[PDB]
């Protein structure tokens, strides 16, 4: 393959989220999707942006065979916290680091305390979720079946568990620097601001001093661009074109309408 | 093929799964595979463990074969979820045993007491919710593996796990549970008697079905002595039980027990 600084389509990158934009909901991507994302890959630069781990992403997008990695100019899994190009990782931190060992216990403390004194019809397991760039927090737990998340959205609609406690732990710790965001059926995720996936832009902008390249197009596509979905903010950036898709068909689709592919 | 057609009458092989049928929490071997199927042509095969269907499937299946297809029997979670040919059997889970009420007593009272915990470090996942029990992590089953050494080492010298599982007996004295501290950095709480032992009542039950009547039932683990979860199973009179070392020890075990 061709050097960034030699794409013809010059300035130019496509940024994509991978749940239900690369691949179907709940499953890997299919070979015509790899196959555009190549040809698209030889006229300008490519990367994906995703919530989850760099191991979710290898099992949806890579194979025995193929590392994730060697697919995209630019990896970003964790939001961008993690960040890979050309298969070389970048420099990164965590949460964990950025809000230290003390703090997040007082956090988490105060978490596990508030679930205790809640009172709810239904308890279950893994109310927190400890991940590189955030923390998920459920009320009823993540281990709660389909059918008790579906009943805890519905009492959660009516009761509005998740709206009052993003609100007292933002009474609680004020000067945190943390952004709330209720996704889904029975959680939040709590992050550093500005650690949405907005934050992967920093290693796109960087390219700058790395190949000389300038990525003035920065195109986006992403499922969940309405207010309150993840890739709400990327989305709106003005430093982004953004493209809302319904599914990887819809994906495509686009693609080859905005590339002649 | 059915049960009641293969030629070493009345016999049956259970299966610990990790460290006895694959390394802990990683794949099956091919040769295992292969060794299971021959032996599933003379006799009745299952396996038992403490962990979710999905974790069997992990380990011992693959995107184009269901792990319930390569055992007679499939005794997630100690046999509280069991699988005979495929198809699911009738059972309980913790939830119906304890109830919604007393199972929030139970879950706030850990909250609580990781809430005044101090610890080096905490993760996420501090409880996770089974069918069979519950699995209680005061780091958090997030620890990474690098962690989950230091905590257990940590927990060697300050006895977190133990105090806890006191405090626990002390607030809870008649709720009927059982404790066991395994592996680094969690402890469980079920039922007593919920232990890998109850998946022979699914065992004992196939004489209504095909007629047949398992009286020389092999186990096979890693676990067989006191306070490790093989312990009831390989100690149970129903029982020949095997002790093993991990999977080459399981290999060399069956080939010598079965010609194979
Ligand atoms: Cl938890
Ligand atoms: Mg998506
Ligand atoms: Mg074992």
């Amino acid at each position: 393959g061709s050097a960034l600084q030699d794409r013809p389509i010059k300035n130019t990158i496509c940024l994509f989220d991978v749940d239900e934009t690369l691949t179907p909901a709940r499953r890997a991507v299919t070979p015509e999707m790899l196959m555009l994302l190549s040809q698209l890959r030889h006229k300008c630069a490519i990367g994906y942006v995703g919530g989850s781990n760099l191991a979710k992403q290898q099992e949806q997008l890579g194979t025995g065979a193929t590392d994730v990695t060697s697919l995209f100019d630019f990896c970003f899994p964790e939001n961008g916290l993690m960040a890979f190009r050309l298969g070389k990782p970048l420099a990164s931190t965590s949460f964990i680091e950025w809000i230290g060992e003390e703090k997040y216990q007082k956090l988490v403390n105060f978490i596990l305390r508030y679930f205790a004194d809640l009172q709810l019809p239904k308890k279950r397991g893994t109310f927190i979720e400890f991940r590189n760039g955030m923390i998920n927090v459920s009320p009823i737990g993540r281990n709660a079946s389909v059918e008790e998340r579906n009943e805890f959205e519905a009492y959660d609609k009516e009761h509005h568990i998740r709206t009052d406690m993003v609100n007292a732990l933002k009474k609680e710790f004020p000067d945190y620097g943390l952004t709330y965001s209720i996704g889904g059926q029975i959680s939040f995720d709590v992050f550093p601001t500005g650690w949405d996936k907005t934050y992967c832009l920093r290693h796109v902008e960087a390219e700058k001093e790395i190949s000389g390249v300038e990525y003035t197009t920065i195109h986006f596509f992403g499922d969940k661009c309405f207010p309150g979905g993840n890739d709400y903010e990327i989305y709106s950036d003005p430093r982004t074109i953004g493209h809302s898709v319904h599914g990887p068909e819809d994906t495509m689709k686009q693609l080859k309408e905005l590339f002649q592919l």
